[PDB]
RNA sequence: GCGGAUUUAGCUCAGUUGGGAGAGCGCCAGACUGAAGAUCUGGAGGUCCUGUGUUCGAUCCACAGAAUUCGCACCA
């Protein structure tokens, strides 16, 4: 609603995971401070800023996630900001259904905790290619081989979950004092300050670790929705990260999944951080106006793509491998009627798992094979990773390998 | 997104503290009546919405889903 949106930079979904209070939220706001000193029109944002819905003002904890806009000279990046409690995991593995990298917040203070795991592995089973790590609440330790262990651990864990944990970028820091700087002013510069200056290691980590991706956008336009809104004057607004292809105005798009039958529209609208784009293209973060839907035509999980461009489906081979009670998993086998939920990019939905002949009980660490049969369609492609999660928590980790209907 | 309710027989609802359900209508047999309705004697009918945990055992508890509802949050 507020400006026109002006490609000049490259553009890189990034965001915010770790366990729960390990500072996630404190360091997106001091994000958006010092890259706004350095740059302009980065506009701000308070915790309270990010934080703002009561219970999250009240509880003193994030529950939903949030989208915050900021930029380096290099690039420009929209930020989602995660949950770190244990339950709102799915609201996080919506967030991290979107980056392109993620950051990931570990409290110098705790060492990693539990959902430091979780998060690693859930990112990476939702298409997170690259972590940049940050050792937050540094100004409380001072014990260097403390420091330095919590570092191992954390690379240790990234390299279960295989991410290239020898060569993660690890900057150490405190998010909070960088903020409260900011807040005595606004205004301060790299070199200006210690504290300050950490960011900028973030920031740089980012810049340069993160890798900007390649955006297929030639292909049929896929967007996952991500969130749905209800706007004033204008209607039904979809919010996601465009998987490939594009869109602009006046195309036709097709919603689907997660219902009988799918449904087409015509977008009227899109904009990527409340500001006009003629067309978002392949990593835009965007939101969509569609022509006549209401709220309950569209909701999170759901997708949009080129009409006819897709199959949404309910059956489907996959290999799996369940995880360790050790690993935060379950610590008795399961077997065939087994319904846990399953999560494909912003997608979850409930399936009845079918073990193959020759197996009649999936035990905590193996590497099965099996059948599942969701219980509602939805857009799902061979090699589609996904995880798996039941009472609280995730019990495996797989990938589609046939489709059966 | 969050959080509460609710889901039990063909229908509508009661139970419960884990040993596993019960009534009104509704059906049926026998009685009565030409028959019907009332009455009277019996009789049949439920994965107790679903998965998992716990447990010797889960309708019930815990944790997770669905569907319906109702609060609350979010706001390209
Ligand atoms: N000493 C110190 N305390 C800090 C630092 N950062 C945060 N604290 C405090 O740690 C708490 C957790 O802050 P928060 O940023 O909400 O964490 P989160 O990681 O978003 N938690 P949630 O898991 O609920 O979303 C807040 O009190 C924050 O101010 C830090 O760098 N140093
Ligand atoms: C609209 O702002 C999107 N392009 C960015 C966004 C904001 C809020 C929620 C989801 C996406
Ligand atoms: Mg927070
Ligand atoms: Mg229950």
């Amino acid at each position: 609603a507020k400006g026109e949106f002006i490609r000049t930079k490259p553009h890189v979904n990034v965001g915010t995971i770790g366990h729960v209070d390990h500072g996630k939220t404190t360091l997106t706001a001091a994000l958006t401070y010092v890259a706004a000193a350095e740059n302009p029109n980065v506009e701000v944002k308070d915790y309270g800023d990010i934080d703002k819905a009561p219970e999250e003002r009240a509880r003193g904890i994030t529950i939903n996630t949030a989208h915050v806009e900021y930029e380096t000279a290099k690039r420009h990046y929209s930020h989602v900001d995660c949950p770190g409690h244990a339950d709102y995991i799915k609201n996080m593995i919506t967030g991290a259904a979107q980056m392109d990298g993620a950051i990931l917040v570990v409290s110098a203070a705790d060492g990693p905790m539990p959902q430091t795991r979780e998060h690693i592995l859930l990112a990476r089973q939702v298409g997170v290619p690259y972590i940049v790590v940050f050792m937050n609440k540094v100004d409380m330790v001072d014990d260097p081989e403390l420091l330095d262990l919590v570092e191992m651990e954390v690379r240790d864990l990234l390299n279960q979950y295989e991410f290239p944990g020898d060569e993660v970028p690890v900057i150490r820091g405190s998010a909070l004092l960088a903020l409260e700087e900011m807040h005595k002013n606004p205004k301060t510069k790299r070199g200006e300050n210690e504290w300050v200056d950490k960011i900028w290691e973030l920031l740089d980590a980012i810049d340069e670790y993160i890798p900007t991706p390649v955006r297929d956008v030639d292909k049929p336009f896929l967007m996952p929705v991500e969130d749905v809104f209800t706007i004033t004057g204008r209607g039904t607004v979809a919010t996601g990260r465009i998987e490939r292809g594009k869109v602009k105005v006046g195309d036709e798009v097709e919603i689907v999944g997660l219902a009988p039958e799918t449904r087409k529209t015509v977008v009227t609208g899109v904009e990527m951080h409340r500001k006009t784009l003629q067309e978002g293209i392949a990593g835009d973060n965007v939101g969509l106006l569609l022509r006549g839907v209401s709220r309950e035509e569209v909701e999170r999980g759901q997708v949009l793509a080129k009409p006819g461009s897709i199959t949404p489906h309910t059956k489907f081979e996959a290999s799996v491998y369940i995880l360790k009670k050790e690993e935060g998993g379950r610590h008795t086998g399961f077997f065939t009627g087994y319904r846990p939920q399953f999560y494909f990019r912003t997608t979850d939905v409930t399936g009845v798992v079918r073990l193959p002949q020759g197996v009649e009980m999936v035990m905590p660490g193996d590497n099965v094979t099996f059948t599942v049969e969701l219980i509602k369609p939805v857009a799902l492609e061979e090699g589609l990773r996904f995880a798996i999660r039941e009472g609280g928590r995730t019990v495996g980790a797989g990938v589609v390998t046939k489709i059966l209907e």
